[PDB]
């Protein structure tokens, strides 16, 4: 059979005309699917402002570039996460605190933020992993107390719910567009926001630091009409889509019972999973084979599987600007996680293509 | 009759179905059709090396990053321009040193570049104005006698030629594939250089400095093959839809010069002029007209125009970095420019539409 990769963008008839019709209107770039994408989000969600980008990555540089982070400011975010947080801090000339997360879930803990913050404290950055949600209740405790703005990583958290509310309801969160995402436009993201203030001068800090003229320089991170129109098709399709996430992630439940590989524990709170990831973790010690060799395995077998991730403090750049940081549960599962195939289209051949390779690879 | 606006992109049905064949690949993103368009630019400007990127901004961004310009160092740029270039000087933490321009073809002089140059200065950024190219030998020869490193700002310039060579050839050049530009993809650009080095660098920067492991913190301006395999479609028309502009530029010529209005002058050197815009300038004495009154009247007549540019230095923030900046010929233009209707699919009742309210404002 074909090769079966760990993800596949869902794209269908909808994504194409989408396009379409903004092909033959003319108006290919930032314009009125923009603001669509924008008022929808600020729909799904509960919040009254949203800025859409031309990835998270973005979102989060002009979110941070926002609040005035800068020289001799401090970010507490986890190492467990994508390195585009942290690269955003320190290219903006900020010190990244980096702290560690629970053990099984991979979110990052109110207490350890807590211990970490200081008087340079400028932003805490929580990661919805996986899609499941993190402790807001807790973390939006810290921030009020002590003063400090939070930013959510809401990338893998597109049509997640904390108790009862949606990601993205309150605060600041910032989601992604990106290929494997749960909706998708190739490359976007957005930045959903309840003040009108900070609003403003993402939508400036992304285009320029235009009203016009140049009130305050700022970089290009606009969004084309043409991929809007794109994420705007997958956002009325995201219920839907995000069902047969679950559905999969349910018939991995099953699969795993009766397998030696550990997948994430899920938050004890209340939540609505948006299953962007399954998540499993390969220890030598009760699996008898190493997560590098189950992955090069597998790839044998023809299926594709994922790291997220290699945590950034154990990457080259990490390692040697802070040689004495040591997280051990953000190592510990760094050396063991990997993302099994998960995606909307993925079929019931696909998925006992999986298992019986896990099968046939243990023992 | 409905509204003509300045400008339309050339969307036709080699640009939906090469959308489709990416959608229906599943690989939206950054892949083969990237690679296929650096290759094909390669192929167009005789260069050896070339980087696709998510905007010609971000690559003026990269560009100079990867020069490691900073804290102290000056680059040397024209004002009369797009607000980018500054705004990507001033960010990295460097200082733009603004310098005037050829009263008639809007290029920056060998002459006022020299005479701003100084220990400190680590870039010249000349402009190929509206699809003209600019003094490239003298410009070079400063380079190469001071050490200094050129990149050229090429977004009008695709298809533009300069003494029997195409603009990217040699040295570092950026294009665009904005919306108006010659081609697009709605948003997008490309870095082509000379220098192995200096494009692995680049390649790097454009996608969060990974190689994997980040070896030193990137942003991320990588371009989908969504909008890659729009501008390859494009890229294929290029001759076809310069053409097209050339033969209006012919037109507007003739028209001129029974009309009180100053279209730019050609430079003086062999060149191919691409054509990306017609600039005339509205001096209230000879006209009888100042120029926002006569934008102001056309758009009543339903035709759209454009403003390219109001030089940086009279915008807000660059007023009051630089309170003492003269720069008296990009002054005089740029009180005095503005752009005609131009683009591929303009017809002859577009045009004659054009000269028709040129007259009647007139007189
Ligand atoms: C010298 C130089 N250096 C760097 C850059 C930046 O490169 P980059 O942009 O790739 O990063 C540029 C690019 N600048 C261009 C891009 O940004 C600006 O363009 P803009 O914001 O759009 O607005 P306009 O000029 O006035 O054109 C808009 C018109 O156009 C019509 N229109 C507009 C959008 C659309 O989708 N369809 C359409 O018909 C439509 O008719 C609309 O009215 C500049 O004026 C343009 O000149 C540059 O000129
Ligand atoms: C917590 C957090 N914060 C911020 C961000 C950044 O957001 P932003 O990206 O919007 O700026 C992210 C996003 N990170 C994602 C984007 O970048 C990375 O993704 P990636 O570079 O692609 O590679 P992979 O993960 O390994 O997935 C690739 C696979 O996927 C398959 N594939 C890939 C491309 C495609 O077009 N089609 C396809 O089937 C195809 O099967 C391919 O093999 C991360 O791993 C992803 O997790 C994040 O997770």
């Amino acid at each position: 059979s074909d090769f079966l990769p760990f993800s596949r963008p869902a794209m269908g008839a909808e994504e194409l005309a989408a396009v379409k019709t903004v092909l033959d209107s003319g108006w290919i770039t930032t314009g009125p699917k923009n603001q669509e994408l924008e008022a929808a989000f600020c729909r799904l969600t509960g919040n009254q402002y949203a800025v859409a980008v031309s990835s998270a990555t973005a979102g989060m540089h002009i979110a941070l570039m926002a609040l005035g982070i800068g020289e001799g400011d401090e970010v507490i975010t986890p190492s467990m996460t994508w390195v585009s947080t942290l690269n955003m801090i320190v290219l903006l000339g900020a010190n990244p605190v980096m702290v560690d997360v629970d053990r099984d879930t991979l979110m990052v803990t109110p207490e350890h933020i807590e211990a970490a913050i200081t008087p340079q404290t400028k932003a805490i950055i929580p990661v919805h992993y996986a899609g499941a949600p993190a402790d807001l209740d807790a973390i939006y405790a810290l921030g009020e107390r002590y003063g400090i703005p939070v930013i959510e990583d809401a990338a893998h958290a597109t049509g997640t719910s904390y108790k009862g509310r949606h990601i993205g309801a309150r605060g600041t969160a910032i989601f992604s567009f990106h290929a494997i995402a749960n909706i998708t436009c190739a490359e976007g993201g957005i930045v959903v926001t309840d003040n009108p203030q900070f609003a403003d001068k993402l939508r400036s800090l992304k285009f320029h630091g235009l009203g016009a003229e140049v009130l305050a320089p700022g970089y290009k991170y606009n969004l084309p009409d043409l991929n809007a129109a794109i994420a705007l098709a997958q956002l009325q399709k995201l219920d839907a889509l995000n069902a047969r996430r679950a559905a999969i992630a349910a018939q991995y439940h099953q699969a795993m019972a009766d397998l030696p590989f550990q997948p994430l524990s899920l938050p004890s709170w209340e939540h609505i999973h948006a299953w962007h990831l399954f998540i499993i973790r390969v220890d030598e010690a009760r699996c008898g084979i190493t997560r590098d060799a189950l992955m090069a395995s597998l790839k044998t077998k023809g299926i594709g599987t994922g790291l997220h991730f290699r945590a950034a403090h154990t990457q080259k750049y990490y390692r040697e600007r802070f040689p004495t940081l040591t997280l051990p549960d953000t190592e510990w599962n760094s050396e063991r996680i990997c993302s099994l195939p998960l995606f909307p289209d993925m079929t019931e051949s696909d998925f006992d293509r999986v298992i019986t390779a896990l099968h046939q690879i243990a023992g």
